[PDB]
């Protein structure tokens, strides 16, 4: 009912207090982490009453995803059944009663776009994965998309900048056209708000950022959308957590 997604690649050492306080100050039913590292350990959350679903990255230099839930899942699906993506620990899915909830860490295309084809293949595989699940139940897809969909999401398209490429932006538009709703943009059609800022310099203080994190729902869940936001005051990573509340 309250669903949170956060790329926590920066949470470490004393910054761990940011995350623990964030979880304990709230009553989130489902919490989805991307890029989980050392200071994020399942024991922290089991003590709070969460079931912890982990999908570590086997590959060197990569961090998988982790989902916390107070709602006992009917089924858990780790990965997409595609080895080059699952070896990087990029998707975790819970089957709940009313819907599937996918925790996705989309690949970054690279600052030389050296992983762009890899990203576009991921887009198609998660698209097909979502469409298979949707035959049975509606789908909620949250996570770090590493895409700034439209100009209002932070920048003009630029064929040289990862997350702003025409191919990445075009896929996002295509995906929505299949019958999916960007929940923050649905509730706030014209609000410019970001979920990522560079670690370096004054970027976050100056709000020089991009919206890269989304919760997207099947169109069947439209009338369940009650609240959606980016919690930009929550510190500790270069991403801020996002939230989706359902009726």
């Amino acid at each position: 009912m309250k669903i949170v997604s956060w790329n926590v690649n920066g949470i470490r050492a004393a910054l761990k207090k940011n995350l623990i306080d964030f979880i304990e100050n709230n009553m989130f039913e489902v919490i989805m982490f991307q890029e989980t590292k050392g200071d994020i350990v399942p024991l922290d959350f089991i003590m709070m009453g969460y079931e912890v679903i982990s999908f570590p990255a086997k590959r060197k230099g990569y961090s998988g995803v982790m989902t916390l839930t107070k709602i006992k899942p009917i089924n858990v699906i780790k990965g997409l059944q595609i080895k080059e993506f699952d070896d990087e620990g990029r998707t975790v899915t819970l089957e709940l009663k009313d819907f599937y909830v996918i925790n996705a860490a989309f690949p970054r295309a690279g600052d030389n776009l050296e992983r762009l084809d890899f990203k576009l293949k991921f887009n198609n595989e998660i698209e097909n994965f979502v469409l298979k699940l949707r035959r049975a139940k509606p789908v909620i897809l949250c996570g770090d998309f590493n895409i700034a969909h439209q100009n209002i999401d932070g920048a003009f398209s630029d064929p040289t900048i990862p997350g702003l490429t025409p191919q990445e932006r075009s896929w996002f538009s295509h995906f929505l056209s299949l019958g999916f709703i960007d929940t923050f943009r649905y509730l706030h059609p014209n609000v410019r708000k970001y979920s990522w800022w560079s670690y370096m310099g004054k970027a976050r203080e100056k709000n020089l950022g991009l919206r890269l994190d989304y919760c997207i729902v099947s169109e069947e869940l439209k009338d369940r959308i009650k609240m959606a936001d980016i919690l930009i005051d929550i510190q500790g990573s270069d991403h801020a957590p996002i939230i989706l509340e359902l009726t």
